[PDB]
């Protein structure tokens, strides 16, 4: 069985930064370090960090006075940030720079009391942090997930309207929602295309090329990783059986029985060691040397804050 690896796959720069932030805080200050929400959505990364003395909470009221608190890569609402500020806490912010970019625009529209529409998935922490940057009651902040949501939205002043997106969405589904927003709201202002980040776009482009060759695609990533779910869905849409799996243990041998080419990719929050364990397990099940596909280069690194060297 031939094993092909997608490229790019795995850690993007925001993830690598957000984990280094927690690891370095642990090294500088010692346990416990509180983290608001899983620092990235990967069980292996979260369980490791917990075992080293990170405590992951959802609310700032779970954090004791005097504690060091890290916001997760996904970002947090102004309300959360203000609640942390109004408390005793030393805060470091692991929000990905490319989420912070979107937050700044939503803050700009709110100061204008102009309405804004976010494209994203309800209940995702990034969507909460981003919808949470809008506070002006004079305007409004609306969430849509699909063309049908656009088709039911009414806004106060369609002449002064802008949109933003979640960073990890399907590039193709988002394009549909945007075409619907511009048909419904012809004066709507947005980015050139969307706020999908380079790593999301590139891993989707890479999983498309992988699915073109592979009969089955394994996407290493946790059930709650938005971006990892989009890679699996993309392959499934191309007619390939695709599974989202945390680790090599999850691989059922039926999935690869008498399959001649299996592809492996990993979401932006999954460590490369998980991919290497998955490859070792497909080799036990009949696969040969893992071949990486040729892929678009990524060269971006985001450094930890200087306080955390
Ligand atoms: C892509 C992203 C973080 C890296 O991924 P995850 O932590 O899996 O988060 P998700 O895709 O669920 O937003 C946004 F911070
Ligand atoms: S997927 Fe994109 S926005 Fe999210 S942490 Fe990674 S580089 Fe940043």
């Amino acid at each position: 069985m031939q094993i092909l690896l997608a490229n790019p796959r795995g850690f993007c720069a925001g993830v690598d930064r957000a984990i280094s932030i927690v690891e370095n805080a642990l090294a500088i200050y010692g346990a416990p370090i509180y983290v608001r929400h899983e620092v990235v959505h990967n069980r292996y990364v979260v369980d490791s960090l917990r075992e080293r003395g990170a405590i992951f909470i959802e609310q700032i009221s779970e954090v004791p006075d005097g504690a060091i608190l890290i916001f997760s890569a996904h970002g947090v609402s102004q309300a959360v940030r203000n609640e942390a500020k109004s408390r005793d806490l030393t805060v470091f912010d692991a929000t990905c720079p490319l989420v912070t970019k979107v937050h700044m625009e939503v803050a700009r529209a709110s100061r204008r009391g102009e309405e804004s529409i976010l494209i994203g998935h309800a209940g995702h922490p990034e969507v909460e942090g981003t919808m949470g940057q809008y506070s002006n009651p004079e305007g409004g902040m609306y969430l849509v997930e699909s063309p049908d949501d656009v088709w039911k939205l009414t806004v106060k002043n369609e002449e002064k309207l802008s949109f933003m997106t979640q960073t990890t969405l399907s590039v193709d589904d988002t394009s549909d929602v945007i075409d619907a927003l511009r048909k419904r709201f012809p004066k709507i202002v947005g980015p050139r295309k969307d706020d999908i980040c380079y790593a999301t776009t590139n891993r989707q482009e890479a999983v498309r090329a992988l699915a073109e060759q592979a009969e089955v695609v394994l996407v290493v990533g946790s059930k709650n990783s938005s971006n990892s779910n989009r890679l699996a869905e993309l392959a499934q849409r191309m007619g390939k059986r695709a599974f989202l799996i945390d680790d090599a243990k999850d691989i059922q041998e039926e999935w690869v029985k008498e399959v001649k080419c299996v592809g492996v990719t990993a979401g932006a929050s999954a460590p490369d060691i998980l991919v290497q364990n998955v490859v070792a397990r497909l080799q036990q099940l009949g696969g040969g040397e893992a071949i990486p596909l040729e892929g678009r280069e990524e060269n971006i690194v985001f450094e930890v804050p200087k306080e955390l060297r």
